[PDB]
């Protein structure tokens, strides 16, 4: 079809988490659609043991925004790797005649799908 | 980035598995670079188990064109499913002055991702 | 007297505020008395209007810790100085027979001082 | 840091004042670095009202020495408290590269501070 528009985000970087680690923590990400057309976006993480999203996925109007929340659980930074956590956001514009649900589908078939990618920064 | 370019296939929709299946068939595909950038490409299919690619994934540049070979082994068509079967293609630009080698981080960044299905389609 | 033992925190260095800041936020801090001797600590903010602590200050036998929160109201970040916000932590120790009780006074004496900085990182 | 050196005064315990209170007095005192390194020193009464200093801080290398003026004005012993006035003294070592100038800061940043108390004596 044609490119999808972009969106905006709160962070619209990284994302920190501050330590202390003993306490499951939740941040918040704020998702705009920077668009024309309704757009249809769900994120992964790196670390579905740790971080946690909320919800994970749905659909935007143009101008609309959504606010999602971020956990991460108690961890021992003294041990665990803490360079290699991402958080992603993937979208893609909806089906001509398409209702307020996410459909998973709507990346499987053919198509263009964008990215954006939010790194965790882990603050001891 | 900027959206990628089209691609050509052929078959350009579908690709047929005749019976009988009791030996290693070998089809062939045809990739198209229509765009006017270079690309990156990469399949994926949905039987790791059957199926078969080669070369899995590369570089066009515009106009250039590739021939990759799709196997399959043998099998039971009593048994298994055959409706489920399916030839996944991804594309994207290539970074602006880049080698050609394919490079799986391409993807993996923040930008544009293009994909395309070929369905298999067993007759028996 | 005799100066002071040493602190920990967590974080150690720096404490990141996260937009959006269109909600009160909530931080954490842990406070560790690493020192041989009781001690008493107070908080000092910079900006009495968008911070908030609590507990303000304390009592920390040795090995003790505390958890105290910091908060953050609402504000915008577009007119705002975002450079010269700062987390003071003051201490010394206790006199020879105390009470867990903060006394100002500790501090109005005659003796020695402790200052630990945590200044705050506005992400955007 | 490292905890500060010790300093000498003149007089070294407490400071009298002898009557008669009908005119301003003028009394001295001698602060002596004792220690190895610069230092930042700065003095506090409890009356502002009454008493005056200067100078009211400053810098003094190592076995330097300074000779400060205490005020007294006139007043009222037979009704006003003459129990609670105070002379205070604070001091700090200095940042690696200082220059011989008084800086406030130096104390409201990361470090310790000493003190020492001089009480006034009220003479009738």
């Amino acid at each position: 079809s044609v490119p999808p528009g972009d969106i905006n985000t709160q962070p619209g970087s990284k994302i920190v988490f501050n330590a202390p680690y003993d306490d499951k923590h939740t941040y918040h990400i704020k998702i705009t659609n920077a668009g024309g057309r309704r757009i249809g976006w769900a994120i992964k993480t790196t670390n579905m043991r740790r971080l946690g999203v909320d919800p994970p996925s749905g659909v935007l109007d143009p101008s609309e925004k959504v606010l999602m929340a971020v956990s991460c659980d108690t961890f021992n930074a003294a041990t665990e790797d803490l360079n290699n956590d991402r958080i992603c956001i993937e979208w893609t514009n909806t089906p001509d005649g398409a209702a307020k649900q996410f459909r998973r589908e709507w990346f499987q078939g053919d198509g263009m799908v964008r990215r954006k990618n939010l790194p965790i920064e882990y603050n001891l």
